[PDB]
């Protein structure tokens, strides 16, 4: 009853070598450990994963974002992309990481994601609600970026 | 998961006698006939009634304001009041009409209502959704005032 369309970009520099940063971001499970409020990340094999976010918030009126993506990593090109798996869940999500060395121990990273999320809330409330959902999604992504920036402090990168 | 607190007042003057105006306003079923988007009015007896408003939106995620009040009329005092019935529905509602004759064929009327409406939406949405619920509640009251004023013609 309400579909929310999101398109966003982030730029940041992660203070670790290109090889380390690429290897982390190319590893969906290890990367995902730094994403806030993930409930399940189902390994579907063949570079496909289903994301089930934590629900909000009460019994029959609760909502939950669920979506599946296929991932493609190209270390030579410094690009990792993901595209939506049709007919799975209530979100349609695509995105990418673009990376490049900044010296021997830092990496410039550009994040992009396009996401369409359909939630069962009253259509009458479309204009009031959509901004809040997008704002919350931007918050989650900001947190993800900050967690990733600190992932290499830090012997274990999960 | 979100509670919206409303408090409001309306003033109007109605070009009919005190007896006509008071008697319609004190007659809950007749008065209620003029309130918009009522799904049902339940006679709980003892001058109490449950209001069930039209829902929004659909299936298991729909929300619906439901509340019950006890009414008390005092024609000598020019006051009709309603008090909430605890435990009924998801709203707690109180209010009153205060009437004063402005000559033999005009009646001044003051409407007041306090309403606490608990809606089952994620609490994340409180700041955005509260003013929306309030806007709609005020729009309903405005339409009520206008319907009543026209019913006295």
């Amino acid at each position: 009853a309400i579909t929310v369309s999101i398109e966003l970009n982030r730029d940041l520099e992660i203070p670790a070598s290109y090889d380390e940063v690429f290897d982390l971001l190319a590893d969906v499970p290890k990367s995902a450990s730094h994403f806030p409020k993930v409930d399940k990340l189902v390994d579907l094999g063949n570079n496909a994963y289903r994301w089930e976010m934590e629900k909000v918030g009460v019994d029959k009126h609760a909502i939950q974002s669920v979506y599946a993506c296929t991932y493609h990593a190209d270390k030579e090109a410094g690009k990792i992309t993901w595209s939506p798996i049709k007919g799975e869940g209530n979100g349609v999500v695509s995105g990418s990481w673009t990376l490049s060395a900044k010296g021997d121990n830092a990496t410039a990273v550009k994040f992009q994601t396009s996401a369409e999320l359909t939630v069962p809330l009253p259509s009458l409330l479309k204009l009031a609600i959509s901004p809040v959902i997008k704002h919350e999604f931007n918050s989650l992504v900001d947190t993800y970026m900050a967690n990733l920036k600190k992932a290499f402090l830090e012997h274990h990168h999960h």
